[PDB]
């Protein structure tokens, strides 16, 4: 019987190059006590420069007395970037990407009656090895399962290329019937030869056998034998969609012919569908026009990286289905076989791809590798109904198109390419021909000027027009462009997105300017060009989660945060959105605030402040309640309907309702409100911290704090605010502090910022940062001088945070701060002001 | 005139010793760019040997020439635990002491035309500091505020003790009139001779002026000049209360008398206000009787430790405000100034102490450096009105009485901690008579034995049964009884609390469970008791925070998680059974389930899941709902109600309301909820993760997966369960696991477990952690083995976490696991069932 079981547990880790680390005697009673899954690069989540090198990984291997006379398969299902392995000293095998698994029979090199050491060499500096450029941090270490299969000297192939050795296919499908194909190979390591019968055992999606197919097979001592059984067709076969994921069972038996003692099992699934993409109506799954909803995930959490275990994968997964999702571009990599067995049995459709990426360098050996990642993924993953597409570059000419300009420079990079390119894609349909090929493109006509569109059966295109510059608008002329010029060449949009941040909220939100708003905007404009135009398959959003990028910075750095859900899968608003427009079987009524619990307002004298609540929804009419108080009803469009709500009390409750499908649907959640006054006097002051982002139009709300800085405003008669400048942004990380964004934003040539506020005791706090890589400047306050010549890059260097606060007495009727040019320009980040006396 | 400003920004880090780190021409541009305010010890929120030595700061000071003719006061509100302060290479002075401020006029030792160098030397190890011992963690670095204040050569004086340099008091309050008394002491640092003008102007509450007072003042070259100056006795003065915080502002200022410039100014508060303590009525405050409402706060925030801004002490208080509180205890050492200043002028009295913790070491200096921080806390905390009672010692004979148990041993250490104790309250009294003194008590009657009980004003009592021991009563029974032998000995509960871990939920709470449920269950007991009991004075919670203990373990290692808040402050849900029994003023009503918004259970056929909701409020009748579906009005004893609650949807709406003094009041969220079917079957298990929190009551969710694991049930036929074995516990940190609290119980002795499964493929997951500091066991799944000889000891030693995966062929229609013994005792700490095929 096989056997197979993990050995995650009971390993010794360090980080580094080690001599001497492979040998069964070595002392590593000094390492680091883990378990698998890991990685040591959780630095990635603070660290741009994080640690790409060797680490050494030690399990002692105390074998059962009852393997004695089994064959021992050691699979790694994925260790970042390369891992060689040592039994007991030996150099048993090497593995040469990050993301397929390797198995090795290491039955030879084991021991029976001592202890036997498992050591495990890996590498994620090796630049030789896909991807060696890309949005996303390159993890090292063993972070997928690590199996020991122990099986009879008789058995499946479990050494060809990390896979199970078999392979499923249907030939022919057809509403009437389709036809299967079940395919494999049989290896006897016995010292003697063998006779054997095979058995296929294919059950229906409700268990009931529907066929039992048997061959008698001989072996001579160490051979290893392929067979390739067709099987009566199946007759008006359960077809397989995301909705109704109908799987057939097939067990595959091997048994001794004499005694029929049984040998080795293997299950598989298999399901009945066929599909076709049509350049001008679209996508057609069982002969139906299908809209593709996908999104892409990347597979790691803050703060572990990618060593999630398999109920973390099987989470992402619920939550991408529940949101409503039928499509998944898993990318940029192949990922972990928990996901994929949702995306079968619960359904969803599936494009996968290997992480050729951005530049094809001149890196000897990297090709090569490319090819066998390409080959190991498609054989692993090969009986996985779900998928329907593999992919293996995405946007090959984007860092290639930066760093070579002359024709002359480009002619031996693009030969690269199209060389590459071409020999994965006769590798792709030699090792597969019954799904698609697939590549992704970023936005630019070049990719079909260089011929790289003619290649594969369908195009992706990333489109981030609104985002990246351009207008949203841009986006669906791109594709219209696209589609009178190319109408052969069928669609995706294989990535879009818009980066939000939780602690930035704008009532004017524009791109870059990290507010959730923003990028609501960005995706309810989207969204419906992507569900109504019919030359366009689908859209997979980039990305599902907010994900690891050390390099970079931005509102969030080291994280990519174009992500529907946060980096620990609590959604954010917008993800409600995409759940109000793609389930229609149940209701959707999300009040859109979760992400902006922590209002502020300026507020005239005691007039409620109005700061609009949004509400995501997919039933007609919503009617929204602030403490009690009906604010009316509205009639959603596009999923959607914002309220202007009057803000008065400091822990308000919001409710809303509406009617589905005869039923009262309802939700609600508390926030809280501060105020602000606009015009101070001695009441107001009292436990007053007027605080303001100098600069910007954005409310941020320190996550560390829980401060809010309001947005600026200019000054008036009666009130406060800035005098003269304009508005100033960098998307450069800020040293020493939590609060980035306040930093990045600033009123550059400011002139003066004014407060009118009673005679008292004030603390002023000013908040610099010089982001123009010189400026100084003398500040007065009332006509004394607190900085007679402040230059903050002298002090602190460019980038970089410097909070100020002084005591301030004022025995005038305003406090008038004034800013005095000597070099450069004056600028001022953040201003925060309180009465002390 | 006088300038105060921070100098926080722009300093140099290196950790570890340096030498000639201090010269002006050093290299130090390879260290750590960093901001104040800094610790070096954020290494303590995961490791228990955070780093305990020296480290180094660097600053750039380059003086305004305006400053030429002043003289510049350097300031560092705090150093821990100490440090020795360079300008420009030479040695300008040392402080001894965390948690004080010092003050050194730097005048001598900078230049005007060339830049200078600031250099701070600050070490966390010495051993001659308090604390040496205690329950929190032990942080080095600059993590308060450093200033330069530059004042004319007149001045008052800044380097008395790192205070302010003026005392102002009320030697006698009543309603019909106060006196008012305001001293200090005057600078004159010029070698000429100066003959000034002092003003006094007392202002009302209303910004009023009350009184000017004038003296002219004459002093030699290098005085210092003490004045004393008594105000008109002020007649039916504001009283201040918690509840009416009237402060009067006394304005002292400094002029020349010739020239009527103005030289120095110097803003104080002061209130009017008397207390009284006594041992059968307990407080009053005014005359009138006073319940103390009070919590404990700790100054850390996770991960950034003590490093706080000025405005999240300040959102501290607000919290501790909003709570109802009208008592703080500022322990174990004396924090912010932006704390105490929230006190005086928002309104919460105030009780402060410096850390003399478990034992009094045998070491040279210790004495001395508690007298001189005794003497610098009261001195620079002097003006601040809430503060009605110092405090030195803290469960001084908890280490005394663990380490030394014969007569011989305990002889000379009670002599010095008596002796220590009666110097220190001698000291307090000489700094401060308008003050109560206070020591607090751990639960032993041996500090009434020693005496240590005679020696301060007032006492309090460290209380835990039903946690650390005993029964809730023995709480009521403890004080009872030290209220009849000692009634005499004024009370104040000075610590109580419980424990809790958001992730843990109990049907039945026990301690150290650390479930939710627990801590509210011993807080609705404890809360009662302080109330109502005439002859306590009051409590203080403990803590208002869960705070960094580095040496803890327990089900957050390096947390004490006993906080009405969790670490980041957001609130526990108990916080809002403090603000319903504490406020009157507003309605409180909160659905008590923000701390268990990921519910789950086992189901019984379609039947609703039946779980607990409670509510917090000061309605005296509240009604819930759940989607719509009323459950009844229920009548609130003890501020709270539950519901017995039918759970079958995934994302239930819960809605609260009820009537306060007319108005409709309403609460309401959602949460999610995960049915677990009791008899498994075909269609039930697709989709199904059903893992198991073995050996425990307790259901786990865990923070990073997101899965609940549930209670341990036994076997019961067509179900599943556990079968032998009794329940174990530990509460030392499980390595290699996240999910510490699932692998610290166990089933120990255990003999199988089984699941009444369909036949078919499953994939079983068991975890296991030897906590019993030998066994070995083997496993079989309905026969098979899966483990000949597992010893998690031997294969990872004790307290480290092993999670094994195996897949299993099941032809039967059960799932039964045996534990078959060998060495030791058999144990599981959970288990996971999928169904693969
Ligand atoms: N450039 C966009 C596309 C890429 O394929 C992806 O890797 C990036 O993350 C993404 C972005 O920058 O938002
Ligand atoms: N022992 C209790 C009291 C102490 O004074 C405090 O420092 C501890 O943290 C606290 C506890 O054990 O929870
Ligand atoms: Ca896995
Ligand atoms: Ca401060
Ligand atoms: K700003
Ligand atoms: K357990």
């Amino acid at each position: 019987q096989r056997q197979t079981q993990t050995i995650n547990d009971s390993w010794k880790f360090l980080k580094g190059e080690c001599t001497a680390a492979a040998d069964s005697a070595f002392d590593d009673s000094k390492w680091t006590s883990i378990h698998l899954p890991h990685t040591w690069n959780t630095d990635a989540y603070t660290e741009k420069d994080y640690y790409r090198g060797t680490g050494w990984y030690r399990r002692q291997l105390t074998l059962p007395q009852g393997w004695k006379e089994k064959q021992i398969i050691l699979r790694l299902d994925a260790a970042g970037k390369s891992a060689t392995i040592y039994i007991n000293g030996k150099n048993v095998g090497e593995h040469a990407g990050g993301y397929t698994a390797c198995s090795f029979n290491i039955t030879p090199f084991l021991s029976f009656d001592t202890p036997n050491t498992l050591a495990v060499c890996v590498d994620n500096a090796r630049q030789d090895i896909a991807p060696i450029s890309g949005d996303f941090t390159f993890f090292g270490g063993i972070y997928r399962d690590v199996w020991l299969t122990a099986v009879p000297n008789q058995h499946f192939n479990l050494t060809n290329h990390g896979s199970d050795g078999l392979f499923i296919s249907t030939p022919q499908v057809s509403e009437e019937q389709a036809t299967l194909s079940i395919r494999g190979e049989v290896k006897n390591d016995a010292p003697e030869k063998a006779t054997l019968e095979l058995t296929h055992t294919i059950y229906r999606p409700d268990g009931t056998l529907l066929q039992t197919l048997k061959k008698n097979i001989q072996l001579k001592a160490g051979e290893t034998y392929a067979f390739s059984n067709e099987a009566t067709p199946v007759l008006k076969p359960e077809l397989w969609t995301p909705e109704t994921p109908r799987l057939y069972r097939v067990e595959t038996t091997l048994r001794n012919r004499k005694t029929k003692t049984l040998l080795d099992q293997s299950n598989h699934y298999t399901a009945f569908r066929w599909f076709r993409f049509d350049g001008d109506e679209g996508f057609f799954l069982n002969g139906k026009p299908y809209k593709l909803r996908g999104i892409c995930r990347h597979q790691d959490q803050k703060p572990i990286g990618p060593a999630l275990t398999d109920e973390m994968h099987r989470r992402d997964f619920l939550l991408m289905k529940e949101m409503g999702a039928n499509f998944i571009r898993i990318s940029h990599y192949p990922q972990d076989d928990a996901l994929l067995e949702m995306c079968d049995k619960l359904g969803m459709l599936a494009w996968e791809e290997i992480p050729i990426i951005d530049i094809v360098p001149n890196t000897p050996g990297y090709g090569d590798n490319c090819e066998r990642n390409l080959r190991e993924m498609i054989r692993q993953h090969y009986n996985h109904p779900s998928i329907i597409t593999w992919g293996y570059m995405n946007e090959i000419l984007l860092v290639t198109q930066r760093k070579y300009k002359t024709e002359a420079e480009l002619k031996p990079v693009l030969e690269r390419t199209l060389a590459l390119a071409n020999r994965l894609e006769r590798v792709l349909k030699e090792e597969d021909s019954t799904r698609i090929s697939t590549m992704a493109f970023h936005g630019s006509n070049s990719y079909n000027e260089t011929g790289l569109s003619k290649i594969t059966d369908i195009v992706g295109w990333n489109l981030y027009q609104g985002w990246y510059g351009g207008d949203l608008t841009g986006f669906e002329k791109f594709l219209a462009q696209q589609h009178q010029n190319h109408p052969t060449h069928p669609m995706i949009v294989s990535e879009y997105g818009a980066g939000s941040d939780k602690r930035l909220h704008s009532l004017h939100p524009r791109a870059f300017d990290f507010s959730i708003e923003y990028q609501q905007k960005y995706l309810e404009h989207y969204l419906p060009v992507l569900e109504d135009t019919p030359y366009i398959c689908g859209g997979t959003h980039w990305n599902f989660i907010d994900f690891s990028s050390a390099l970079r910075d931005e509102s969030m750095p080291r994280i990519n945060n174009k992500g529907l859900v946060y980096a620990d899968r609590t959604p954010k608003d917008v993800y409600h959105y995409y759940q109000a427009a793609w389930r229609k079987d149940i209701p959707v009524l999300h009040i859109a605030s979760r992400d902006w619990t922590d209002r502020a307002g300026v507020q005239q004298g005691n007039a409620p402040v109005y700061l609009p609540v949004k509400i995501y929804t997919n039933l007609s009419e919503v009617e929204l309640f602030i403490d009690g108080i009906s604010l009316g009803k509205q009639k959603t469009e596009n999923y959607t309907a914002t309220f202007e709500v009057p803000f008065s009390n400091r822990n308000p409750f919001l409710f809303a309702q509406g009617n589905y499908q005869g039923k009262t649907v309802q939700d609600g959640l508390r926030i809280n409100f501060t105020p602000i006054p606009a015009c101070l006097d001695a009441n107001n002051l009292k436990g007053l911290e007027l605080a303001v982002n100098v600069g910007s139009q954005c409310f941020f709300t320190s996550d560390e704090s829980q401060l809010t800085w309001l947005p600026d405003q200019p000054y008036a008669a009666g009130s406060w605010g800035y005098i003269g400048g304009k508005e100033g942004t960098a998307q450069t990380e800020i040293q020493n502090t939590a609060d980035g964004p306040l930093f990045q934003t600033l009123r550059n040539e400011i002139e003066g910022y004014r407060f009118d506020a009673p005679q008292g005791v004030y603390e002023i706090e000013l908040l610099f940062t010089d982001i123009f890589r010189e400026s100084t400047f003398g500040i007065s306050i009332n006509g004394e001088v607190v900085e007679e010549s402040l230059s903050p890059c002298k002090e602190s260097g460019y980038f970089r945070a410097l909070r100020k606060k002084y005591y301030i007495t004022n025995d005038k009727e305003y406090i008038d701060i004034r800013f005095h040019s000597t070099s450069g320009t004056c600028f001022l980040n953040g201003i925060k002001l309180r009465n002390i006396y």
